[PDB]
RNA sequence: GAACUGCAUCUGAUACUGUUGAGCUAGAGUAUGUGAGAGGAAGGUAGAAUUCCAGGUGUAGCGGUGAAAUGCGUAGAGAUCUG
């Protein structure tokens, strides 16, 4: 159905979520970490990232797509396991860009944990 | 005898303080030219980001923690795109 996709890679400190959709923003396929098996600490690893970026590649293979570019986002430790995972699935890699909401002194941040 | 460190009234001195006359520019101020600055007050506006709302795709999780659970979610969340 599509040749050309984008692969969202939004990753938080707590889990890291893998969205693959078409150049519109239209999604075909998503896999989570705490999707996969893994909860808690394991959850947010990037082995766990590495296995939903796999199994949400491959849900979303069966479409069509062949060219990707990724968009990571946030500041999670999957970000750099996906898109291995992605590249070594096959996943012919158009572009890597790191599309982070960044404010601009904007809303005041949650107060400082007391840990 | 000394002292009573005091007070009062005359006289003298004019270095300093006071009161005065004149002068001076060094302290302090004025006019004129340039300069920097999140100095103040009143309006307008921009770009990110959050939240909310309405939609398209999509499907089973999200979120959170040292773990959890409360919470949110198949009445369709989260993710993604558009207003």
């Amino acid at each position: 159905s599509v040749s050309e996709g984008i692969a969202h890679i939004h990753a938080s400190f707590n889990n890291t979520i893998v969205t693959i959709t078409d150049r519109q923003g239209n999604a075909l396929a998503w896999a989570t970490s705490g999707g996969q098996g893994f909860r808690g600490s394991r959850k947010s690893t990037p082995f766990a990232a590495q296995v939903a970026a796999e199994v949400a590649g491959k849900a979303a293979q069966e479409y069509g797509v062949k060219n990707i570019d990724v968009l990571v986002k946030g500041p999670g430790p999957g970000r750099e396991s996906a898109v291995r995972a992605l590249g070594a699935l096959g996943y012919k890699v158009n572009s890597i860009s790191d599309v982070t909401p960044i404010p601009h002194n904007g809303c005041r941040a949650p107060k400082k944990r007391r840990v």
